[PDB]
């Protein structure tokens, strides 16, 4: 509708990861998010949409697909989990380990 292609692609990231934060290279809470899932032991996909060609069209159709205007953005194996304050109550609950855990399928 925007970009067709683009949807796809970023659709195709999530769905092919365990975690896909969406961030910015200079951003705290981006930086936050980070650290708590490799304190956890947890490789990350990372997409910094401040260092992608056309990050405005690609923040535009992510906010359309996540109904979420900001960053950072974070799925957990396909689940959208939301901002970081999400995040880390997502930790405090268990909900976070309890999504980390699920089995689900990777290609690439
Ligand atoms: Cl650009």
């Amino acid at each position: 509708m925007a970009r067709e292609e683009l949807r796809r692609h970023l659709v195709g990231l999530i769905e092919r990861s365990r975690v896909v934060i969406f961030s910015k290279s200079y951003c705290p809470h981006s930086t936050r998010v980070k650290e708590l899932f490799s304190s956890l032991g947890v490789e990350c996909n990372v997409l910094e949409l401040d260092q992608v060609d056309d990050g405005a069209r690609v923040q535009e159709v992510l906010s359309e697909i996540t109904n979420q205007k900001t960053v950072p953005n974070i799925f957990v194996n396909k689940v959208h989990v939301g901002g970081c304050d999400q995040t880390f109550q997502a930790y405090q609950s268990g909900l976070l380990q309890k999504l980390l855990q699920e089995d689900l399928a990777y290609d690439a």
